[PDB]
């Protein structure tokens, strides 16, 4: 008896037009033994906010924690004032309020701290929660819709755990050099839920929840999996894959064929990337098993999924470098960390708190390093030459296009609406717009999502 996947709930606005969450910590349960977590209206992870394009929300954030946070939402357009990065200050027993103008097209965004210094942390102890928004051409294809039934989001995150059962969070120059990382993995906050799905299409809403591991999605018996969207909505049309490589914050929705007594497991394959590949992480590792059950689904896989504007045009654009690095003193001490931990198989497939740095700087919140112009593409230019770590690249406030992902033209699946691009060792090139302003008191963050690089520096603010 595997336990069922949890299913977030699904939270609309009241008739004050509010939506309410109370940051808190309680107890979880993995393994059968207790754990302090923290969640959004509940223990642990939290409730997938559901938002239509066109209309406003308000959002009253009560912060129950005995320390400051931040609440952002990944992956939407929407001002400085209310992004809810690092300045978003929610004191301890206080309560902020924002109010969200939903304009962008249907996607699966994600919310989560942005507290300086301690995001890593505060998403380690269990805050996350989900975004689904919603639009009118979405409804009109007839997707797999049925929420927590044949439509059903899978947040895949590790932690790892000391003796006594609590989760074993450190920021120390091992992890702010390669992550923490964890040896049980999680999808929606269970240990290898089952889903019980009908015959037809499945529709998984992938969130990649993990502070620095990569993960690569696939299925036990190898069916394919169709991509119908990535962070920031729909594809054009239906990419197949037999595998789907997701980042660190990184969102794909993905069909899957579900067919009488046949149940399959959703499995994630080993990855190369440092210290990821460390038993039982080494083989491929079972996420969820889907149980078909014997009624008919309804959803449909349409052969076009929306329209998909032409790249524009790239003569006269602003250009913005941002350099990556790492001071090789973090690189040396914290890889001999981990090699002597774990030795040859943590290379397998193959003051720290500021020694991640972007154009030479470690992340200074009382100082963004440019100005972004409002409504204009610009291209951005990130590297990760000199560097041997992953970088998942994001920028807040926007969705962009991928030119270049680490020096090759972007994937079929991840050549439409994106928020973050891999960096590692090579150079991304991205085409960003930014529709909302962002002053200096409310900036917008650009930074690698390997949250424990992001805390220790790895991170720009920058205005529009
Ligand atoms: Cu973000
Ligand atoms: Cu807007
Ligand atoms: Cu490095
Ligand atoms: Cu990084």
């Amino acid at each position: 008896e595997r336990p069922t996947l949890p299913i977030p709930d699904l939270l609309t606005t009241d008739a004050r037009n509010r939506i309410q969450l109370t940051i808190g910590a309680g107890q979880s349960t993995f393994g059968g033994k207790t754990a302090t977590t923290w969640g959004y209206n509940g223990n642990l992870l939290g409730p997938a906010v559901k938002l239509q394009r066109g209309k406003a929300v308000t959002v009253d954030i009560y912060n129950q924690l005995t320390e400051e946070t931040t609440l952002h939402w990944h992956g939407l357009e929407v001002p400085g004032e209310v992004d809810g990065g690092p300045q978003g200050i929610i004191p301890p027993g206080g309560k902020r309020s924002v109010t969200l103008n939903v304009d962008q097209p249907a996607a699966t965004c994600w919310f989560h701290p942005h507290q300086h210094g301690k995001t890593g942390r505060q998403v380690a102890m269990g805050l996350a929660g989900l975004v689904v928004i919603e639009d009118d051409e979405i409804l009109k294809l007839m997707l797999p819709k049925q929420w927590g039934i044949d439509d059903v989001p899978v947040i895949v995150q590790d932690k790892k755990f000391s003796a006594d059962g609590q989760i074993d969070y450190q920021l120390d120059v091992m992890t702010a050099a390669v992550g923490w990382f964890g040896d049980t993995l999680l999808t929606n906050g269970a240990i290898y839920p089952q889903h019980a799905a009908p015959r037809g299409w499945l529709r998984l809403r992938l969130l990649n929840g993990c502070n620095a591991r990569s993960l690569n999605f696939a299925t036990s018996d190898n069916r394919p999996l169709y991509v119908i969207a990535s962070d920031g909505g729909l594809l054009p049309e239906p990419v197949k894959v037999s595998e789907l490589p997701v980042l660190m914050g990184e969102r794909f929705e993905v069909l899957v064929e579900v067919n009488d007594n046949k149940p399959f497991d959703l499995v994630t394959l080993p990855v190369s990337q440092m210290g990821m590949a460390i038993a039982p992480f080494d083989k491929p590792h079972p996420v969820m098993r889907i149980q078909p059950i014997a009624i008919s689904a309804s959803g449909a896989l349409p052969d076009t999924l929306s329209s998909l504007p032409a790249l524009p045009s790239l003569e006269g654009l602003t250009v913005r470098k941002l350099q990556l690095s790492m001071d090789p003193m973090l690189d040396m001490m914290g890889m001999q960390m981990l090699m002597e931990k774990y030795g040859d198989q943590a290379m397998a497939g193959m003051d720290f708190h500021h020694a991640n740095k972007i154009n030479g700087q470690a992340f200074d919140m009382n100082k963004p390093m440019f100005a972004a112009a409002k409504g204009q593409y610009e291209r951005w230019v990130i590297s990760g030459v000199g560097d041997m770590m992953l970088h998942p690249f994001h920028i807040h406030g926007t969705q962009f296009r991928i030119l270049s992902e680490n020096g090759k033209p972007p994937a079929a699946h991840r050549a439409g609406w994106k928020d973050t691009v891999k960096v590692e060792g090579n150079v991304s090139e991205v085409l960003v717009k930014f529709n909302h302003d962002a002053p200096k008191e409310h900036a917008y963050m650009a930074h690698c999502h390997l949250l424990e690089h992001e805390d220790t520096g790895m991170m720009l603010g920058f205005t529009v």
